[PDB]
């Protein structure tokens, strides 16, 4: 009665070792259950010689890719290996082989997630990758900045600090670089706005800046403004183009998003159409993506014998900026120049100045259609810097 | 070359359905080579207007002309009640027909029954709802603000420093609230949707009337501001805590700790938050509209279409307390030392001014309210809310 699902697994870190594991501990409820006995038939790994426990060694290991893409009788291949070369290619392969593919390869964009998808429904099997009408997405996309930035809002720490902290901790890496210049969020601002919009964007499309240029005093001064600094990763969606960002962003205390601390997460998501929508979570964990990756292949031995989107223009049945501008070497009094900006800027809904240290000041200005920033520049200001404003 | 539906009602919902499915149908055809056909579309009035606005679909007045036609594939269902809506559906899931309904009255008890007389007939049942789509485990406890309403006025009592009456009648002039507002403001409609958020997160049927329930409508300015002081809005909260085989369920006000995600949501948004473990989850926005149901309606019925028709193993409670006590005699210093002495042991204890010779406490770590305890002790006890998310 029962058939063999025969897979193979792309690569043995801790998802993978996860996803053996999971399987083991399920195998006979899946077996009794689903009437479907998964043997994990080969797990790629980089070297096969390596002492590993005991429970890895009753698998068939092997160095040669090409061992497991010639081998007809596997059903699903599972990549957790990372890389975009030559993994990618290897997914390919396997795809044009008739094989289903499960990934849950941080490293893939939406470049490579479109590709694979259509060569996937093009060769009539799944691509589950684990990594409408939205207009916009604004997003807390990475644990270690946002956890960095509560700690310098709480405990009134610097940036090195909170960092070193941050470090201690075990919620930053020894190199923390992808974290807190922006990188992973933007990866991941590359996904939402294929999810979110079914556009492709690529990774150097993301405008993008960091928190390591973000101080005390910006948080303080944006906090007695009435807002929290956040990195937020965002996509608008507006006339067929997707403006894509990363950077630090004050976010105004009364929305749901300026609530969002530590090493939590957050996507908030603005659509025609229906009322705002947020979902708050964790970064997920090898455990998790692991448990996900089961799942996906369980759902796909159900696949066993589209992209599609429902259009709603039933819907008959019925996009300004904000900026936090920092300037040095000021030349006079707050109310001088509070008085030059609003003879300067074009025009906006509101403006607000604030002390920031010594000759500095800093205005929050709303609903403008621009960067006020060369213009400030032009009238012989030096500014420090721009933080876009979001929330109401 | 074929899926031959019916529609019980035609509110917004089920006009939003037809709808989408007009707008969809030659892509499903062409693409999943179904052609979808609306044969029968039940009314309780088919001389009432309406969107549509006329249309070509055959309207009909008695259900048995749907529940008798064999042709039918799928039933679905957007017309509300329990009686005797849930009775159609028992006879369609009878008669071999999947049934998608997105019922917002069903409570767990309906959804069981139908659930296992589905699975009983090899068919598939659909049950779409709600908001903050309810799915759309290893959960030990959820939170949430599941009445817009509710959570209006209360916003509007905190932000605005109204009154309760007032703040309501704004909410009735604003839409927000109906002629009648008992549903929301007693907190029935948000207990209704702990008994469902229990059966999905629990699998676990509950009675509506287990749901331990207390509206807004006693809920003051002084609480909201002595609160505030103390750290804390108050909200609504629908809660349901799994527990030893057991489920509590309530619905009553609450401080929450203003750090706490909850605390944030205001006015109209509802939100559900999630703990099991794991870190904690939630889900916020408004009440899911009649379009988003819609689509929900028109997705599982491609997918009951398409497939023409059991958790892993990754195996590898004290309470808090608002008490507001009046005829005090004395200062506040002698009333925190008396509760110090009378109360069980406890983790912490901070009291407040609350308004002439009343005080209110906050009182974390007891195992049951203390209510009856400072009562027996001679103390005039107000009201007694829960307190959540200390720490």
């Amino acid at each position: 009665h029962m058939k063999k699902l025969n897979i193979a697994l792309l690569g043995l870190g801790t998802v993978g070792s996860g996803v053996v594991k999971i399987i083991e501990e399920n195998r006979q409820q899946i077996q009794d259950t689903l009437n479907k006995d998964i043997v994990i038939k080969h797990i790629l790994v980089r070297d096969k010689s390596k002492k590993r426990p005991l429970n890895i060694s009753q698998y068939h290991l092997t160095e040669d890719v090409n061992e497991i893409l010639n081998d007809d009788s596997l059903d699903i291949i599972v990549e957790v290996m990372g890389g975009i070369e030559p993994t990618v290619d290897w997914l390919r392969t396997a795809l044009k082989n008739k094989k289903h593919v499960i990934t849950a390869n941080k490293d893939l964009l939406a470049v490579h997630l479109k590709l694979l998808e259509d060569l996937a429904e093009e060769n009539g099997v799944a691509l589950k990758f684990e990594a409408n009408n939205i207009s916009k997405f604004m997003g807390i996309l990475n644990g270690t900045s946002n956890f960095i930035l509560s700690k310098m809002t709480k405990e009134q720490t610097t940036f090195e600090e909170a960092l070193d902290e941050a470090k201690r901790l075990g919620f930053a890496e020894a190199d923390p670089t992808d974290d807190v210049e922006g990188v992973d969020a933007a990866r991941k601002v590359v996904i939402t706005s294929y999810l979110s919009f079914n556009q492709v964007i690529k990774l150097n499309d993301v405008k993008r800046r960091g928190i390591s240029g973000v101080t005390l005093t910006d948080i303080n001064v944006a906090d007695q403004l009435g807002y929290k600094i956040k990195l937020i990763g965002k996509g608008i969606y507006e006339n067929g183009k997707v403006n894509a960002s990363v950077e630090p962003t004050l976010i105004d205390k009364k929305h749901q998003l300026a609530a969002v601390e530590d090493e939590y997460n957050a996507i908030y998501v603005i659509g025609d159409a229906v009322g705002d929508t947020m979902f708050y979570g964790k970064g997920a964990g090898s455990l998790a993506t692991g448990s996900a990756v089961v799942s996906d292949l369980l759902n796909v031995a159900l696949f066993f014998e589209p992209p599609h989107f429902e259009l709603k223009t039933d819907k008959t049945r019925e996009e300004k900026s904000n900026f936090f501008v920092v300037v040095n070497h000021v030349k006079g009094s707050i109310e001088n120049f509070e008085n030059e900006l609003k003879a300067i800027l074009p025009f906006h809904r509101s403006l607000r100045v604030a002390n920031y240290d010594n000759q500095s000041y800093a205005a929050v200005i709303v609903g403008l259609e621009s960067s006020p920033e060369e213009l400030i520049t032009k009238h012989g200001y030096e500014v420090d810097k721009v933080y876009p404003v979001e929330g109401v």
